[PDB]
């Protein structure tokens, strides 16, 4: 009495019964479930985790090396969040936060609760606090790596020169992702790469449910004379879709995510703008020979690019 196939399917499905929906999954798999999520304001990476969106009520860890584009992201996720209604909360403990840039955006400083806790422990209270009051969508927390306990931030010898900050980073989470889940709001954690873990990310990497790993590669140099960075963000980590999926997003200097840039890259590969010989063309429309010109191009016509956006997001969703 063997069927792997239907011996494998019972299995899977205990599986995902007792620890979760998506607890294992095939990897080239589609997905009914819409969960109901923040827009990232990257549509690459919206495909690329495949609700389109950070998905609700979870823990999501963006890392990276500095000037990757975390923070521009998590950004991004507010000003949509408030978008759609939603009150955010920004946990600073860096004090790095530009609003000006934030307004840019998208983002409602002027409604954006911010707070600039004394310690680690204060910092993630005070966004539990917060997180289980209910009326959050999103709260961002700026640099897992500044959660510094107490007894760190006053003067303490090194003596129980503990690994005191992962263990901080944990009991709170402990108890802070079931009350997200209670109340559905999408916790972002910015975590940063180092010197020379980040005493704190041990704990966030199974706590997390979207770990989103933020990379800079290449300078948009364009008319051989820099506009901005071309980003890569690659979903090493999700239990809500099929993880490991790839994007890649411009962030030209003051502006953030590039729409038209997302457009002319997935347009591209999902061939709807077929273009090459260094040049870019739409159903036969001369866009342009640089992906800038081209970028120009969409960001002008604004009503080409649109039916564009259109089409790329009937095939997709
Ligand atoms: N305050 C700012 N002023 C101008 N440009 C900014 C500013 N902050 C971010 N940017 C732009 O957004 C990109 C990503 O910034 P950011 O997300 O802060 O880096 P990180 O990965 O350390 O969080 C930067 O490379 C730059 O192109």
């Amino acid at each position: 009495a063997p069927d792997r196939e239907k011996a494998l399917e019972l299995a899977m499905a205990q599986i995902d019964k007792n620890f979760g929906k998506g607890s294992v999954m095939r990897l080239g798999e589609e997905v009914r479930q819409p969960i109901s999520v923040i827009p990232t304001g990257s549509i690459s990476l919206d495909v690329a985790l495949g609700i389109g969106g950070l998905p609700r009520g979870r823990v999501i860890e963006i890392y990276g090396p500095e000037s990757s584009g975390k923070t521009t992201v998590a950004l991004h996720a507010v000003a949509n969040a408030q978008a759609a209604g939603g009150i955010a909360a920004f946990i600073d403990a860096e004090h790095a936060l530009d609003p000006e840039y934030a307004k840019k955006l998208g983002v409602d400083t002027d409604s954006l609760l911010v707070s600039q806790p004394d310690t680690g422990e204060q910092a993630l209270e005070i966004a539990d606090m917060l997180v289980r009051s209910g009326a959050l969508d999103i709260i961002v927390i700026d640099s897992v790596a500044a959660l510094v306990p107490r007894a760190e931030i006053e003067g303490e010898m090194g003596d129980s020169h503990v690994g005191l900050q992962a263990r901080l980073m944990s009991q709170a989470l402990r108890k802070m992702t079931g009350a997200l889940n209670n109340s559905g709001t999408t916790a972002i954690f910015i975590n940063a790469l180092r010197e020379k873990t980040t005493t704190g990310g041990k704990a966030l990497k199974f706590y997390a449910s979207v770990r989103l790993d933020v990379r800079r590669i290449e300078t948009l140099k364009d008319g051989t004379d820099a506009v901005g960075n071309r980003t890569r963000v690659k979903v090493v980590k999700n239990k809500v879709s099929p993880p490991f999926k790839q994007a890649e997003f411009d962030i030209l200097y003051g502006q953030g995510i590039s729409r038209e840039g997302s457009l002319i890259d997935m347009g591209v590969e999902h061939g709807f703008i077929r273009k090459s010989g260094s040049w870019f063309t739409y159903e036969g429309e001369q866009l342009g020979q640089g992906k800038e010109n081209a970028r120009k191009f969409l960001l002008e016509n604004t009503d080409v690019a649109n039916e564009i956006e259109k089409k790329i997001k009937e095939k997709l969703g």
